[PDB]
């Protein structure tokens, strides 16, 4: 049995979205087991995907222990490795406070 | 210009080979980028996929630093984040003495 790999958004990808709840629901439709990936597709240099330690920093996208940025290249394939919540955010700009950020659960696979 | 995601092996996937110059052929074929990334597909619980530092611990197959093991799902996709010579191998048994192992060169995407 292979893992799975999710696209995140599915064909629309990773973006800014029209509505703030996009990947909240586009989340809540999958159920994610450890050793899956999280697929994130967009162009190059627009956004990026990084992850957040805690819910209170995802929250308020409050980036200060976040990595300087540095590589905007896609696709970037994040393995989920650890049980519990996982929160990815860009940190372009404005674009986690206008919904661009993803929190997810992650169960076992056995 | 999205980044390439390589498939180890192309349809071969990751597996000990019949020839133990199979996966350097394979290598050879390509360029690698930073910022493309490497899958590697396999039966679950049967091999694995370890990165190694050096290449004398590659060459000999000695896993002395390598990590115990613990995680067997596949697919398993590596992101290349690093200039210069990247070396990856199966821990599983005898499967790197018997060619289960990968060395590649990854360039700049510039
Ligand atoms: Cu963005
Ligand atoms: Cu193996």
């Amino acid at each position: 049995m292979q893992s799975t790999v999710h696209i995140v958004g599915d064909n629309t990808g990773w973006s800014v979205p029209s509505s703030p709840n996009f990947y909240s629901q586009w989340a809540a439709g999958k159920t994610f087991r450890v050793g899956d990936s999280l697929q994130f597709n967009f162009p190059a240099n627009a956004h990026n995907v990084h992850e957040m330690e805690t819910k209170q920093s995802f929250d308020a996208c409050n980036f200060v222990n976040s990595d300087n940025d540095v590589e905007r290249t896609s696709p970037v394939i994040e393995r989920l490795d650890e049980l519990g919540m996982h929160y990815f955010v860009c940190t372009v700009g404005t674009h986690c406070s206008n919904g661009q950020k993803l929190s997810i659960n992650v169960v076992a696979a056995n």
